[PDB]
């Protein structure tokens, strides 16, 4: 018999992030979690995740981004748990062959963003480590950084907790019952009410979305990353190895600096496996691609990071055909906010998105531009059922 003013489903990178904006503003919110957050089966383990602001998908995601390193300042000086570290991020590839460098360099200006502009040799004399072929050409931004995304989930949990939000854990919610006045989920737990709701539930969007009559193309991917044993004195935080994101013949990569020693973790972002949330196997190695598609990159690339294999992890992507998020009220129900189909690349925005979602949530509206993540957008292919 506990009715709430918010229920989180998912509390995740963007729900508890959320939650906790609404906890600060003496919101009384419930969150709810398949899981125990931060925890393994979703899409925010890993241990780290890069930010960097000279983004190129679109002008509305530059303010965001900024928006939310500020945020991310203030959780660091909020919490005990270690939240950002400015490692910078590169990011380079072939001269005139990557739409995704001079996306950023394009981004960067049109920002007034502090960047270092190099080529070829210039790239190889300032980091030791990186080997590339001389035609190539980066942009480097030395503001970015690496945020410890576990921290962050826990870091808000705890904080919002301590406001007065509940959270319900190893709870999955499997049915929404919308009215014009009010919202209520079914769990195995119990059933919940509350005047708005707000539904971020990563990976398992794409099948339960389904059951609040919306049919939206969300395609989970399998994406693993290795931890390798590397040359510190090349690879380590310490000697200022930068986070990275490149674009070479065959892909995307990224990849972090060695934090004491722990070795530089490097992904594979273009390629996955397709695959369903809750039967993945999360288990680093049971295909072959897994470590040699990482180590393809190493021996050509970073030569002196392509060690022994310390680590595996294997983590999801939920993509939208136009691999733009997901933020909007439900079409038919403005006391229901939807964050979905992040694309691989939310996390650094899940600070931000959890202060649009508390005010979508509250409003009706957010003063973010959130235009293209519109769930009405044509590109989106989505419908009601
Ligand atoms: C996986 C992965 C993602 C990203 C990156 C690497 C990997 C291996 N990096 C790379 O280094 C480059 C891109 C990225 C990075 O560094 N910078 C970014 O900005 N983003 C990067 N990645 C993407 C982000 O991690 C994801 O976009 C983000 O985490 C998505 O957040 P969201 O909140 O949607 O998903 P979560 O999985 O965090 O949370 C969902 C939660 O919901 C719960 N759940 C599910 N079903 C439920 C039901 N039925 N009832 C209640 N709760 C439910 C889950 O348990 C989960 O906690
Ligand atoms: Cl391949
Ligand atoms: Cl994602």
């Amino acid at each position: 018999s506990t009715h709430f003013d918010v229920i989180v489903v998912g509390a995740g990178s963007m729900g508890m992030a959320a939650g906790y904006q609404l906890a600060k503003q003496g919101v009384k919110t419930l969150l709810v979690d398949a899981f125990d957050p931060p925890h393994t089966n979703g899409s925010h383990h890993g241990d780290t995740r890069i930010i960097r602001h000279a983004y190129g998908e679109g002008r509305e995601y530059v303010p965001l981004a900024l928006r939310s390193q500020e945020l991310w300042y203030e959780l660091e000086k909020e919490t005990h748990h270690k939240i950002f570290t400015k490692t910078g991020v590169l990011v380079f590839g072939p001269k005139g062959e990557s739409a995704f460098v001079a996306e950023t360099m394009e981004a960067a200006k049109e920002h007034s963003l502090t960047v270092d502009l190099l080529e070829g040799d210039e790239i190889n004399k300032r980091w030791p480590g990186i080997t590339v072929p001389e035609n190539y050409n980066a942009i480097f931004e030395p503001n970015s950084g690496v945020l410890f995304s576990e921290n962050c989930i826990r870091a808000y949990r705890e904080l919002a907790e301590a406001r007065g939000a509940k959270v319900l854990t190893h709870t999955r919610v499997e049915d929404f019952d919308i009215s014009p006045d009010s919202v209520k989920i079914e769990t195995a737990n119990g059933s919940y009410t509350a005047d708005k709701l707000i539904v971020s539930m990563g990976a398992w969007n794409s099948k339960l979305l389904s059951k609040l009559n919306l049919d939206i193309p969300l395609q989970p991917y399998r994406q693993v990353v290795g931890f390798f044993e590397s040359d510190e004195s090349k690879y380590s935080n310490d000697i200022d190895f930068p986070g990275f994101m490149v674009e070479v013949p065959n892909g995307i990569y990224y990849g972090f600096p060695s934090f004491g020693g722990c070795g530089l973790k490097l992904g594979y972002h273009t390629f996955g496996q397709k695959i369903d949330p809750d039967t993945i196997n999360r288990e680093f190695g049971v295909y072959p691609e897994d470590e040699s598609n990482l180590r393809a990159f190493l021996e050509e690339y970073m030569p002196g990071a392509n060690g022994e294999l310390k680590r595996g992890a294997v983590c999801m992507y939920t993509k939208t055909l136009d691999e733009h998020f997901i933020i909007d009220l439900h079409p038919e129900h403005s006391n229901v906010v939807i964050a979905a189909g992040f694309s691989g690349h939310g996390f650094k925005f899940s600070s931000g998105v959890g202060e649009v979602l508390s005010q979508l949530a509250l409003t009706g509206k957010t003063e973010h531009d959130i235009s293209i993540f519109s769930i009405n957008r044509p590109a989106l292919k989505e419908s009601l059922q």
